[PDB]
């Protein structure tokens, strides 16, 4: 994936609901710092659905690749109202961006 392309995707498709930085605010969706290795539904201070709390997976490259294609298919009942990113390359770029931005 291409980090710079992924940054642009994040701004267009994600940033209205999510921050990535350490100490960034929860918004409509949870702050995503530490995403890689985070268990579903475990960010303190965010009110998740039971569906997101109970999915029982660890976020990382492949679980994110699947989720982001079609969130509701991966986590039925999620309150993340986002249809998905259909192009594999776009998902890969976004994930590469997230891997950097959620760790910095
Ligand atoms: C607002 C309209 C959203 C947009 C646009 C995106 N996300 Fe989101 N996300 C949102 C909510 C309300 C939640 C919680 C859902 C629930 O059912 O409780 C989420 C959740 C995620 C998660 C899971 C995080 C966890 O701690 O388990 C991830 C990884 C995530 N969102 C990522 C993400 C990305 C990368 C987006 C752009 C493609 C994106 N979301 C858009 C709300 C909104």
């Amino acid at each position: 994936g291409d980090v710079e392309k992924g940054k642009k995707i994040f701004v267009q498709k994600c940033a209205q609901c999510h921050t990535v930085e350490k100490g960034g605010k929860h918004k409509t969706g949870p702050n995503l710092h530490g995403l890689f290795g985070r268990k579903t539904g475990q960010a303190a201070g965010f009110s998740y659905t039971d569906a997101n709390q109970n999915k029982g997976i660890t976020w990382g490259e492949d679980t994110l690749m699947e989720y982001l294609e079609n969130p509701k298919k991966y986590i039925p009942g999620t309150k993340m109202i986002f249809a998905g990113i259909k192009k594999k390359g776009e998902r890969a770029d976004l994930i590469a961006y997230l891997k950097k931005a959620t760790n910095e």
